[PDB]
């Protein structure tokens, strides 16, 4: 269970990040190459970049140079990021629980007290 | 940016944690409790776990013990991955370049052939 977890949440992440990319891009495009910039926006509006990596592998196939100006940036964005992700997400997660616990009991007191 | 970015990401990663602990309650309430299975189930169904908060304070009105059911499991999932995904990210980045490359190199392959044969596309 942990191993294929981990692996499925891996994919998820790398997705995110190959989106992330392709938003600086479209914005440093938007002021290098406006023409590209709109045949990227274009292109984006009929591929689905959910899965990174079939969005990447057909996009190959039709301008490869946005490709490899993608999997450069990702590769700057992946790292300026990762190594905060787990601290950032605990934090995050232990700001969540106090959050709700904190609503549930405004509610159950709320319900005992009338 | 960045922090911007992680921030971000943060979100979805907690969103999709939240995901796969709703899964994993639903299939623990299979033999447990096989109504409360079914009903978890079409809940999931009519109601986005895209923001997983959004999701889990809406299930509040209708299960106060579910909801903490679902964060202290998503806790033990969280807890189970979170130091792995740098160095499972990296390798597998690198596993996409592995490929992306393979598959440039192909399209070279085919331009060379071109060229060779030109205007004519093998042979």
């Amino acid at each position: 269970q942990t191993k294929h977890i981990a692996q499925a949440t891996v994919k998820v992440l790398q997705s995110y990040l190959t989106y992330q990319a392709v938003l600086r891009i479209q914005s440093e495009l938007g002021e290098t190459n406006p023409p590209q910039a709109i045949w990227l926006n274009q292109y984006l509006a009929s591929h689905s970049i959910q899965n990174g990596e079939t969005f990447l592998t057909e996009l190959l196939d039709e301008n490869k140079e946005l490709v490899l100006r993608i999997l450069a940036v990702r590769e700057d964005i992946a790292e300026s990021v990762l190594d905060f992700l787990p601290g950032m997400t605990r934090n995050s997660l232990a700001e969540s629980n106090i959050a709700h616990r904190r609503h549930l009991l405004e509610r159950l007191t709320r319900t005992v007290a009338e």
